[PDB]
């Protein structure tokens, strides 16, 4: 109903924490996750003392009404909380202890650098706003700041879940305001990737490159033309799922290679058959076998460099 | 309005029991489904007793308000549930008769080792909260436990719906906890699977192989390659439905081991037509020969490995 | 306030009956559909009764509350309706007029064993709890139920909506309840479906089959194989509206047996070119001609046989 | 709290109009728009009736409650609309000034005949229900129907938005009610649809029928079939859009038609083959000339017969 | 709960202000986009006038029942705005400040003449209704118009969000009414768009014209043909995320001028081959060296032309 009037000028502490008890939906084109999870609060209020001997009983409960309780709101969430109180409790000397359990769309941007071998950072902003009358800022309470043994993400690793003790103090909208960060560490699970995509790309190269130990022209031009195809089609499966980006990545990188050996094969074909045409079949042949050992090797390197470019 | 008070130390027993009524909206990719049920409280509060022949009635009814009903929450839902009374009872000697009607959206891992052949169990967990002045503990009631025999799941059979009948006590948030589970087993229907998946690969495959009784190397080329498109059509269309997953599957390895035959293929017509422009028409016959018995007896025993390793 | 108390023992009586406004979004593979309707009830309270001489009104009107009103529920639905109350009017002997304007989402199954031809029946089912004074039991007031002119569903058309008069009374949760059954009858539109996907099909598997006119053998798998990847095509574009069923359809039995067609071409094409690379001119040209006569006619056996199997 | 008394028999008129504001989200399959605007009522009761002069003002606000308003209501709505009071005004007269902004999704049928060049009209009904006591009717105000200037449709030219001001009154369950029509009439914008779909058929349609001035068997077999799978995909993408009708359109009509073509292009192709086999190089020269003259000019002739059927 | 007097005449000015905090969801086919921000509003009463030396305090706080505030609306707005009240404070000689955090979705036109590389302007607009006691205008705080530094759009940059400093008035319902223009101004990102889409459109350009070097008329049909698949394929991709426009645009003209550009290569492939049938091997040389030239100097000026015209 009024905020607890200070003894001088000293300002009011409010000690938060979260406990994390479901996440899932995490969608990498809208950045964004559903987090279910609990929160924590305490703070000092004389004017709630009381004689425990005198009254007969250790702790007093309280409704939500007719007590002061603090706004806290979260930063980068697309609504405001669905949120109940599940208890408050009050110390004889004046100390009030709330919770609650609430469920919210926490948005938050990704990097995609290293999108099928990448790491990310959640981050999740506290912050309070002061009154007129009292200057309100935020601690951390590590005792309270935790997570369940079952949350569990669809397709990525959970590592820490902590939050920066030092607070941020700046003025908004002519009033001072604390703000606190929650960080959660998570790495993708990479294991589906490779069997899925990445071996069946190398076998369809393959069998691309199966053309420089052929002299028909209509087979060899099948087989390039085909597997271009078929790489197309893989291409717009990949992209399917993958967000556009400012900036290259490991992926992108790896599908412009891949249709510029497409392109210098067909390239490579074409000079083939005209120079037969031409009797002229051994600068023909002589080509052919240059190629027969120049792709692979070319392959290998520029995969080679790609690898430490990105992951150097 | 408040809990009541104990005789000496005893806790206080709820007994509870789930009704399922409607289930419905079993998502593979977001592992959730949606459910429909009863739920049923009762527990004993000497406060409310009365005498029957003075009252002249033998059950009293009470609203809602002015009347202690203990919290009682899940676990493994999204959000809270949406919950109507539709009774509350009073015996002559205090006990206090619960009923309600609810719907919640219910997560849950999943296992898809054996996707087209899995089964599944879903759990759900009720969990109630110690207030500072009784100790609350929960215990099933196996007379109010089942389910309706119009109770279906689009693509599923429902097996069994059981709870296990000792809780779970442990200490969360400075408090004491009982925690409750309630299993539901369900199998897969896998017979759609069979005629539009599993016997067109076979027939695109046995198309494909008929390459080892000609000896056109365009014809071949074209058989084979259009049936690896065919055969990347497919396998689009499957992982459209099956999530990623950090293990392996058994339509996975299948799809993979099909990949592998497809390149072998290719590198045989290859290596058949390389030996015949070389003026070497033996080799090429006892080659293809070979083949034509090698490949169906080599697929055949790979696929009873795999089936043995899966489900052995 | 409290449900009315009987002369001596007889149960309450309810008249219901569902007028229907507007009927929407029938999803196939959902089995759900959303309706919109008016809700009418109608019981006995003499509680209610008045002089209509002295007190100069016919009809009285009150409000939702301070007045005993049965609670109606529906069993397949998702969530409780949204609804309103319209108008509440009381006869001078005590009876009682009620009236609301509902909306809903309705869980109902589906048979697809005639998917292209196919009819379905929809059921609502409304139940009522009996008080611990009371008993309560439901009726139908065959006046009151009907449908407007104006109500569509998109690829449907609505026959009748008729109700059954008797109910069925059991005992759940240790208390009786009534339950009514209102059916929908409804057929499907069938006439979309053969230009689009029937007679296309014909042409492509007549494209197919001209290859039994035809020496060259690349023209022939090239026939043949691109009209099994077109096939494949329509195929998945098929299947991308029909669920999964555990029992076989029409449709499906179609498909495989168009596959099956598909192999049995393969094999006579290459059967052809082998006994033709073998020096054996007359073999193949009768197997040929005897080809050309024998694959519309089994399809067509074929397909009358299936035919009546399914719709006999 | 009560409608007003009538004089002697008279009836209360209501005058109703629309003004709307944003309309958007206008869906061909589920054949839905979202809509968004004002609705003014205006009614007459004596009862509060005031002296300018005595009073000292000149209108009266009165808040939403402590005063009886007329229920209206939309019919081809799925929900209730989500509606704001404005401003509730009183004329010393005695007229009531009402005012609100609301928001609704209409379902209302469309007519896809002409599907590329089609025009709809879309109608709005409100509903009102007469009270036991007062017959009520529905009335037009021409002065406060209209539409701003920043309505827009995407993909929609919006015509004109009018009243019907003869409402149609009926008996529904034993109630007078009065109804009333809003037509909004829009044409489509089929700009965008020329070059991104008709002139590729018309350029796809001419490659494939380049095949009457080559001789080469496999090279017109394979232009054809490419053709062929150009088209179907084609066919795919075009009824990704339309939904189905139990009727024919345009589209599906000129679809067909170029099946048939392509169906009769490989059938003159396999004539010519099957004539120049058999040593007969005249007849099928003849053919080819008649056929190279025949197509275009059948096809010209087909679709301006299509185009008078349609649209004459 | 009263509009304040006016002294004499002069209106009400009300000081807005809207500082974004987060932006996200922009669809380019619906046209909407998604905000979170503060609202600032301040205006004058002198009702709340108090002398700070009698009360002891220098700035009262109100609740926001028993004061009037001013009905501020959003025009372009889905549905009503959901906002929580933050604050409000009152100021001795009787300003009151206001402010409050909401979201809402905004409909706002877009512009796609220069698509990939093409720079928009959203509007908010804010409306204000007048009373019949008083009239009101709306002014604009520069001091309270800005956003953080973490406002983030998937896909664009962030420019400048200034508003236009005068209003406009104007009469709509026999009511005046003030309207308020918030202008922000943001680019397209190009960088995904190159590499994924401009580069390998050129590779597979590249490997159509190939067949310029080459006589084999059966393998300049199956790369010219094939080549136009992939177009197909790539300009379906395309196409599913750009919308439909009633006018021209730069990607639309791309596409359609590289038809055009196969349907010449085709025409030119069919006019070599039938020179080269009729005995004539010089005009089909001297054409095909003509056409190598002639193709990429011809693409190369409609393309300076194309980018003259739409972004000259
Ligand atoms: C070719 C195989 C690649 C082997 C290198 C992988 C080693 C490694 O670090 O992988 C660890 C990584 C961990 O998984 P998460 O991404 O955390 O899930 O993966 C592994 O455990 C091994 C990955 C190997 C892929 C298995 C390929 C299966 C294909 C079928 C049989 C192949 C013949
Ligand atoms: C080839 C046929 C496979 C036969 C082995 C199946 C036996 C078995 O256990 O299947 C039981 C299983 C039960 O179905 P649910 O998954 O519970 O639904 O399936 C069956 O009833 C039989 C399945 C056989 C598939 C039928 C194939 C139809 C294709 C058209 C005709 C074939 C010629
Ligand atoms: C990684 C690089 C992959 C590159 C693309 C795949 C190339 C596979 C080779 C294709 C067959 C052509 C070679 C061939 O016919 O060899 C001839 C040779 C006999 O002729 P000579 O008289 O020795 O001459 O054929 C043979 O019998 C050799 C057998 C080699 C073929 C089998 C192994 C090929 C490599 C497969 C795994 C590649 C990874
Ligand atoms: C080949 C045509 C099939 C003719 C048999 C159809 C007769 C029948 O009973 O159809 C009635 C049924 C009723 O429609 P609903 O499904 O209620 O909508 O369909 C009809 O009215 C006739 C259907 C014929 C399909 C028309 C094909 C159009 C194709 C273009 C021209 C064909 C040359
Ligand atoms: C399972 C394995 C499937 C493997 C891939 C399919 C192979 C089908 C064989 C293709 C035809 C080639 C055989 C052939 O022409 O046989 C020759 C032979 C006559 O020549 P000879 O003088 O005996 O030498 O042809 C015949 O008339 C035999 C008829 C056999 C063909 C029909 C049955 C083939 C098998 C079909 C079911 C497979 C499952
Ligand atoms: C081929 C061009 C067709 C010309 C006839 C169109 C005339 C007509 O009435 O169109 C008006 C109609 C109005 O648009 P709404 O549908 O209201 O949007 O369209 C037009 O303005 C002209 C339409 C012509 C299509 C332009 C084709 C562009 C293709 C690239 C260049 C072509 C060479
Ligand atoms: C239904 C069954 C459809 C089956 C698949 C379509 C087959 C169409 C036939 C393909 C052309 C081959 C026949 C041919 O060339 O006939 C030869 C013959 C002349 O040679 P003779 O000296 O008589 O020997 O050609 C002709 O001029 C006859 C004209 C027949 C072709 C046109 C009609 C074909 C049938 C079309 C509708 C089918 C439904
Ligand atoms: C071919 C490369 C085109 C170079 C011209 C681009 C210059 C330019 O103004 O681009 C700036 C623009 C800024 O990005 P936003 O759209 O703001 O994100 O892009 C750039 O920074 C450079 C764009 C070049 C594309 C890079 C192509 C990568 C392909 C792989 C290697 C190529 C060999
Ligand atoms: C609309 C109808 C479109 C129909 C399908 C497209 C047909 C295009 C013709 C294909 C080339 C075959 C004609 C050809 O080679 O002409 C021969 C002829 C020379 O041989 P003569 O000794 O005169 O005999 O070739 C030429 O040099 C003539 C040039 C004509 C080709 C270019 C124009 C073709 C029409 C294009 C626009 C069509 C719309
Ligand atoms: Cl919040
Ligand atoms: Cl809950
Ligand atoms: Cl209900
Ligand atoms: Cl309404
Ligand atoms: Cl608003």
């Amino acid at each position: 109903v009024s905020p607890p009037p200070p003894i001088a000028d000293e300002p009011l502490t409010v000690n938060t924490g979260i406990y994390l008890i479901e996440c899932y939906s995490l969608d990498d084109k809208a950045e964004t996750f559903k987090v279910n999870a609990f929160l924590s609060l305490s703070w000092k209020d004389r004017r709630l003392a009381f004689d425990p001997v005198r009254s007969g009983v250790r702790v007093k409960t309280y409704e939500p009404e007719a007590i002061w309780i603090p706004e806290i709101r979260f930063v980068n969430v697309e609504n405001a909380r669905d949120a109940d109180v599940v208890d408050i409790s009050v110390s004889p000397d004046g100390t009030v202890q709330y919770l609650e359990r609430f469920s919210a769309r926490v948005l938050s941007p990704l990097d995609f650098r290293r999108y099928p071998f990448d790491s990310q950072t959640l981050h999740i902003y506290l912050i309070v706003r002061s009154v007129d009358t009292r200057n309100i800022v935020l601690a951390v309470d590590l005792e309270k700041v935790g997570k369940n043994d079952d949350v569990f993400l669809t397709g990525w690793d959970i590592e820490s879940f902590t939050a920066v003790v030092k607070p941020a103090n700046f003025a908004l909208e002519d009033r001072l305001e604390s703000k606190l960060d929650y960080q959660l560490r998570i790495s993708r699970q990479y294991f589906s990737y490779i069997p899925n995509i990445i071996l069946p790309m190398l076998f369809i190269l393959f069998i691309s490159w199966t053309a420089f130990w052929s002299t028909s022209y209509e087979a060899n031009v099948t087989l390039v033309v085909s597997t271009l195809i078929a790489h197309i089609a893989f291409n717009i499966l990949v992209e399917t799922n993958l967000p556009k980006t400012p900036y290259m990545t490991y992926t992108g990188a790896i599908i412009f290679m891949i249709y510029l050996f497409y392109f210098v094969a067909v390239i490579e074909v074409t000079v083939q058959h005209y120079l037969k045409v031409e009797s002229q079949p051994a600068r023909a042949a002589s080509i052919t076998r240059a190629s027969r050992i120049a792709f692979p090797v070319v392959f290998l390197l520029a995969n080679i460099i790609l690898a430490f470019l990105f992951f150097g």
